[PDB]
């Protein structure tokens, strides 16, 4: 038996702990109003992504990765000598790509796939990629590691806002949000996007982004959490630098930004707080 883990695109992986663990990638992609595709990766510089999505008079669509791009992973791991696939993917709510991959797995043959539905997306969707990794290392076999990933997954979540809910709005991807087509504070449940508060300003849903963390966070016996900053760069750095002031060093603190899938969707000043009730091995 030798498990492999694998994962789609939208947890952005810092390139080290992709090259260190040799970790496969089934990509999204982006497309913009004027035919211009891209494909997700490390290579693209995400800043740029943010200047050319402002200067796009309609906003750019995305795309899960294609049932083949997943079978095509799947048999160069198997054709590798691996019998066993851990595949950890976006939130079922928001994508297709987790439903693609299960199918993808059932069709390819001689090899094992095991799909996980993280039912969140970037880095916290990463950290099960790495929980995954680990228990690997540690002799588990593929049902543990995915029994460990579920009762994970029952401790991890996230809030987050954006400066305008009209991508959210435009790809559906806000549930729950109809009498809204003031600063709103969102969250995941279940793997959507809904609603949770709605504060005046700016630095008050920050504020309620941390208040709302660190409540739930209390009662963990391990926390690990994820500022993921969107191309605002002094709002990440605000609240990444509280949350250093007013954590314990015991909880694992730890800062990442939204690729251009994700990016997509949010629009502009987007700015995530997740947590996991694990400390998660990040190296
Ligand atoms: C701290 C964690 C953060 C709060 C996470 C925020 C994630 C926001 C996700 C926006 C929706 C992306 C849908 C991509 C669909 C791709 C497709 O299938 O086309």
């Amino acid at each position: 038996m030798k498990i492999a883990v694998m994962t789609d695109s939208t947890s952005y992986l810092s390139q080290d702990l992709i090259d260190k663990y040799n970790i496969q990638i089934a990509p999204l992609s982006v497309t913009f109003d004027d035919g211009k595709n891209f494909t997700e990766s490390n290579e693209i510089a995400i800043e740029e992504f943010y200047n050319k999505m402002a200067s796009s008079q309609t906003i750019p669509t995305t795309s899960q990765p294609a049932i083949g791009e997943w079978i095509t992973k799947y048999e160069m791991l198997r054709d590798q000598g691996y019998t066993d696939i851990i595949v950890i993917c976006l939130s079922s709510g928001i994508s297709g790509s987790y439903q693609s991959s299960y199918q993808a797995g059932e069709m390819v043959e001689g090899v094992n796939v095991h799909a996980f539905d993280s039912k969140l997306a970037a880095m916290i969707e990463g950290c099960y990629v790495l929980r995954a990794i680990e228990m690997v290392e540690e002799g588990y076999e593929p049902q543990q590691i995915i029994d460990d990933l579920t009762n994970m997954r029952e401790h991890t979540g996230a809030y987050l806002i954006v400066d305008d809910l009209k991508n959210l709005q435009k790809s559906g991807r806000i549930t729950g949000a109809q009498a809204w087509v003031m600063k709103p504070v969102l969250k995941f449940e279940d793997g959507k996007i809904i609603p949770e508060e709605k504060v005046r300003t700016k630095k008050r849903a920050i504020q309620t982004l941390e208040k709302k963390v660190l409540d739930i966070v209390k009662d963990f016996e391990e926390v690990t959490l994820f500022v993921i900053n969107g191309d605002h760069f002094e709002d990440g750095q605000a609240l990444y630098k509280k949350l250093q002031d007013d954590c314990p060093s015991a909880y694992q603190v730890a800062y990442s930004e939204f690729g251009p899938v994700v990016a997509a969707h949010l629009g502009s000043g987007g700015l995530g707080l997740g947590y996991v009730g694990r400390k998660i091995r990040l190296t």
